[PDB]
């Protein structure tokens, strides 16, 4: 009996517009968190490298196997129910994904395993390995938990979308096009930013080695408290699309004003055979290609380029990429989809307005590369330690003795201008910490270095962390970073909106699985692995005396991967201008098939 003014217009097409993003959020919001839980996963809990991509793996391949049978599903069915049943999937996930943070919090910390480590000895305390059982336990959580992602994950942004193209006009669809795609941004932003916060450390990142044993808590109960909220948050938001008409009222007034003036197998072909056979489709699915290659490539290669050449702490150097990657993008679909819009672009029209979208944004990154060569502050890799010992040296008695480890070692600034990796390896065999600053003291294996230097409490003594002088060059980098990304936004509405168009109105729920098929596999898939060879290329200079078999680099060539990455992307940018030409000719031609004047 709930016949309130409310269901009447929470059945508005809005009414599902509003649940949706509000779907789309929380699903923004989810998989942000997810990739740094996944990252910190590897490193904290004794991974490898290798099972961490697997951990990945496991979110993309499970939307391929359902980016087209749900597809096919959602075509036959109810599109309403099927969101909010692949909305209740991500809450059975979320918490999920939190269940082995609360229930292993024992894997490893530094003296918790009581068994076998002595809370007086130093080795044995770093030794007898019992963190790996309990550990492939929770991949088995972990696995799980990206595989009910991508599979549940993925009808959302399939049938939500559905909705939006068959029910909701062409000329405000790209209006609700923009917004879905920054809700699903916005959740990247905040993924990490709300995230972010109470994973990096509390007012004390400078206490005794129980901030390593404090910091372990709160990274666990930092996801297990923020998945908890999120998952049941896609619960409620399912039981409310659940409730919203499997009839749409708003649709079947708009479908009286459309009206006037079986998903066989072979029928299922009869779909695939004319996508090859319209030469449109097949550019607008490889041009999102590059656009996608160039797009993850940037948001993975960047805060390790920040990191390599401006030389930015890694935390601080992801999340330089993360908080201003956004801003370009949000405005991008919001300018770039208002434009079709308020205009209501034609077909001829849009390809235009791609092309020019894109030449331009390459000159801005081919700008970048131009700013690539000028010259920067150089520490470190200067060939054998000033000759006294060689690349490798780096292991002498001042190694020893304070216990460096040449995995987790940072460059540390001595008085010199000198860059010297290991704060410890600087022979500091006393470390006084401040409130605001990490300072290490009688610092041995330094060179006589220390010309004027400083201090107050104490005299003389080198600072923690990398020394810059000219880092300047940075705002003109993400300037010219910012205004690429947004021309890239704003290419995603054009190809997108496109589609639509050249396909009947019953076979539009069939449209939205086939580009989105050839997401996860045809692209994401292979990336990796041409990203993991060519990272290896700038990245030759391997920890090949105690990492073994290439888990941490000291070289990733500051000059080798600038040409290497950003030549990439310009061989991958220009393959878009070539695949448009061959689609605006061959519009131009069916087009003209279709109109002989
Ligand atoms: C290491 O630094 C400390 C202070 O940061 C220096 O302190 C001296 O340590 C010696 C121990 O042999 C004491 O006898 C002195 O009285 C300490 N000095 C003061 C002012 O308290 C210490 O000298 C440094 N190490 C070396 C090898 O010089």
């Amino acid at each position: 009996p709930i016949v309130l003014p409310f269901v009447q217009r929470f059945n508005n097409i809005d009414g599902f517009m509003t649940l949706y993003v509000a779907a789309v959020l929380i699903h923004g919001a989810l998989f942000a968190v997810v990739d740094m839980t996944l990252n910190i996963y590897q490193v904290q809990f004794s991974l490898t490298r290798t099972e961490w991509y697997l951990m990945d793996f496991s979110d993309y391949i499970a939307s391929f196997v359902v980016a087209i049978i749900i597809a096919h599903f959602g075509s036959k069915g109810n599109r309403t129910r099927w969101i909010a049943a692949s909305c209740i999937l991500m809450g059975l996930e979320s918490m999920l994904f939190a269940f082995p943070f609360f229930t292993y919090e024992i894997i490893i910390p530094g003296r918790q395993s009581i068994e076998l480590c002595m809370e007086e000895n130093e080795k044995r305390n770093i030794i007898c390995g019992n963190s790996v059982p309990n550990r492939s336990k929770c991949i088995y959580f972990h696995i799980g938990g990206q595989c009910i992602h991508g599979i549940a994950g993925m009808p959302i942004y399939i049938l939500g979308i559905t909705f939006i193209f068959d029910h909701i006009p062409t000329s405000s669809c790209g209006f609700y096009l923009a917004i879905g795609h920054s809700a699903y941004l916005i959740g990247y932003l905040l993924g990490m930013v709300g995230g972010l916060q109470n994973f990096q450390p509390p007012p004390k990142e400078k206490t005794v080695e129980i901030e390593p044993a404090k910091v372990y808590q709160l990274l666990q109960s930092g996801w297990w408290k923020t998945f908890l909220i999120i998952a049941a948050i896609s619960f409620c938001v399912s039981f409310m699309m659940v409730c919203f008409p499997t009839s749409l009222p708003g649709a079947h007034k708009l479908r009286l004003a459309k009206r006037k003036e079986q998903p066989h197998l072979k029928g299922f072909l009869h779909n695939i055979w004319h996508i090859l056979k319209n030469p449109l489709m097949l550019t607008q699915a490889i041009c999102k290609v590059s656009e996608y290659l160039t797009f993850n490539t940037s948001l993975y290669f960047l805060p390790h380029h920040l990191q390599t050449q401006f030389l930015i702490t890694p935390g601080i150097a992801s999340l330089l990429t993360g908080a201003f990657v956004l801003p370009g993008g949000i405005i991008g679909h919001f300018l770039g989809g208002l434009i079709v819009d308020r205009l209501e672009m034609t077909n001829k029209n849009k390809l235009k307005f791609t092309l020019v979208t894109t030449v331009v944004s390459v000159g801005l990154f081919l700008l970048i590369f131009f700013v690539e060569c000028q010259t920067t502050t150089f520490a470190g890799i200067n060939e054998d330690y000033d000759g006294y010992g060689q690349l490798g040296n780096l292991t002498a008695d001042c190694n020893e003795y304070c216990d460096c480890t040449t995995s987790l070692y940072t460059s540390i600034c001595g008085r010199d201008e000198k860059e010297y990796f290991s704060p410890c390896f600087a022979g500091c065999k006393a470390t006084k910490v401040s409130q605001t600053e990490k300072t290490y003291y009688n610092c041995s294996c330094i060179k006589e270095g220390l010309a004027a230097s400083d201090d107050e409490g104490q005299f003389i003594d080198a600072i923690a962390g990398t020394c810059d002088s000219d880092c300047l060059k940075l705002p003109l980098f993400f300037a010219f970073y910012f205004s690429a990304t947004v021309f890239s936004n704003m290419c995603s509405i054009p190809v997108i909106s496109i589609i639509l168009q050249s396909v009947p109105a019953n076979f539009t729920s069939l449209s939205l699985g086939v580009t989105y098929a050839i997401v996860k596999f045809v692209a994401s898939v292979p990336a990796p692995l041409l990203f993991r060879l060519s990272s290896a290329i700038a990245c030759i200079y391997w920890d090949n005396n105690r990492c073994g078999g290439k888990e941490r680099c000291w070289i990733y060539n500051k000059n080798i991967l600038v040409y290497e990455f950003m030549g990439i992307w310009m061989s991958s940018q220009l393959i878009i201008v070539l695949l448009n030409i061959y689609a605006i000719q061959i519009h131009d031609v069916v087009v003209h098939g279709e109109i002989t004047e």
